[PDB]
């Protein structure tokens, strides 16, 4: 039997995971980061190819099994296995109040779901379990149907709480998070059967009125703006407790290290230097419009001033997750305090406008497409710049709103545009690469083809791995 102190205890255990990315078992491997550097936004930089050289194969569509994702294997297996032991304490739960057993076990079906569609979008191919190895490896369509199922479970009514920003429950998983994270695998997995009841979910959400936009796109990535109105849900990262030696404790994140100029000099002393990594692509600075306000919130450009020119260097670097002074409070690269922005309300409007236009659903609860597609412009330019919402535009506007939040990638993916869009021999910047449907997913881990190898539960390889 379980307590209400084991079953916070075991949840505690689980939330964890979301800390971790930026250093997955002592790997580099954060979780956007992974997804912009197989898109057409960034390069993947560094000292040189071979400095992370994964993180180059996985940007050129060239990975091999035995230097895959490991790392993310690793903590969200681990996340999954947490989740498994949360859900099984609150079935076993006595004496606690059926309300609150409720909704512990919808944040754990929410995490559970969260950390396997990760997997699910990563490896596909995977061998799941649902009880505390020797496990079957099921079908990424098989692993959609698990993910949807324990969505089903965390989106319910009047169980979560619409939006968790403030009080005690701050940074808590929300229903709003649950329904974003159910457009998102539904999208993916490009379920149409599912397509009228995520837009009547974005519409719940619209509705509601509990989310507006914030109306300085830039000041929203402040730490000041840690769970902003906008915000529907993001990692609590505060800047203390990991280590060089260990990836599985504390609260900070390496990110704004991984991504900063190497030895910056500003002048203006606000940001601070990094690693060198993934730079941003000319043509990502130059799609931008005059006087839409994201290009400046999303690249800082550094093209006139001092730090050390690393690898596929283009002056041009992530501005939202950037180093600040003053983010890392004094193993100070692993610990910057800003927290990852998973879901905010700019893609509850844009899933909206997705889902009517371009799948051709009909409107839901009077919501009106076409204003919500205002909104975002309006935000943008700080007024009024109408634009129709075409599958051009919205794919457009996606592009523009989301620089730096590894969505790009996943959206060229479902929409059958990867192939086009990131197959290039860009020679001035060492980046030579042709996506195909292979590329979708990296290999499953050599090591782990090998933990495994003649059994009843051998893993199969990915195809074209």
């Amino acid at each position: 039997p379980a307590t209400e102190g084991t079953i916070l205890s075991s949840l505690g255990s689980a939330y964890q995971i979301l800390l971790f990315d930026s250093y997955a078992n002592n790997n580099y491997n954060s979780i956007l980061l992974m997804s912009d550097l197989r898109s057409d936004d960034l390069y993947k930089g560094g000292g040189d190819a071979g400095d992370q050289a994964a993180l180059y194969s996985l940007s050129q569509f060239n990975m091999s099994a035995a230097e895959s994702l490991g790392g993310l294997w690793s903590i969200y297996f681990t996340g999954l296995a947490r989740c498994n032991n949360a859900i099984i304490a609150c079935a076993n739960a006595e004496g606690v109040q059926e309300r609150k057993v409720k909704q512990y076990n919808a944040e754990a079906h929410f995490l559970r779901a969260y950390y396997v569609h990760l997997l699910w979008k990563f490896f596909g191919n995977i061998p799941y379990f649902e009880e505390p190895y020797m496990t079957k490896q099921i079908s990424a369509d098989e692993i959609y149907n698990e993910i949807m199922a324990d969505l089903e479970v965390a989106c319910e009514e009047g169980v979560m709480e619409m939006v968790n920003n403030s009080g005690d429950n701050k940074g808590r998983a929300c229903r709003a998070a649950a329904l974003m994270l159910k457009a998102r695998v539904v999208m993916y997995q490009k379920d149409q059967s599912r397509y009228a009841e995520i837009a009547n979910d974005m519409a719940t959400i619209i509705k509601s009125g509990k989310f507006e936009l914030m109306d300085d796109f830039d000041a929203m990535w402040l730490d000041e703006n840690e769970f902003c109105k906008e915000s529907i849900f993001e990692s609590n990262q505060l800047p203390e407790g990991k280590t060089w030696s260990s990836g599985w404790q504390g609260y900070g994140t390496n990110l704004p290290a991984f991504i900063s100029p190497n030895e910056l000099n500003d002048p203006s002393g606000v940001f601070k230097g990094g690693w060198g990594f993934a730079p941003v692509r000319q043509s990502a600075y130059d799609m931008y419009e005059e006087g839409d306000l994201r290009r400046d919130a999303s690249i800082n450009d550094w093209r006139g001033a001092s730090y050390g020119h690393r690898f596929q260097d283009t002056g041009l670097f992530q501005r939202k997750y950037a180093a600040r002074e003053g983010y890392n409070p004094p193993d100070t690269d692993l610990n910057y305090c800003n927290n990852l922005r998973i879901f905010r309300y700019a893609e509850t409007l844009l899933n909206y406008v997705e889902l009517v236009k371009m799948d051709g659903v009909a409107e839901q609860q009077g919501v009106d497409a076409q204003e919500c597609f205002n909104l975002i412009r309006k935000r943008a330019f700080g007024i009024d710049k109408p634009l129709a919402a075409t599958a051009e535009n919205i794919k457009s506007e996606r592009h523009k709103e989301f620089l730096g939040e590894g969505m790009r990638f996943y959206d060229l993916v479902r929409w059958g545009d990867a192939a086009a869009v990131l197959t290039e021999n860009d020679a001035a910047h060492n980046s030579v690469r042709t996506y195909d449907d292979n590329k979708k997913l990296i290999p499953i881990p050599l090591n782990e083809i090998e933990k495994t190898k003649g059994t009843e539960f051998e893993l199969k390889q990915n195809p074209g791995y």
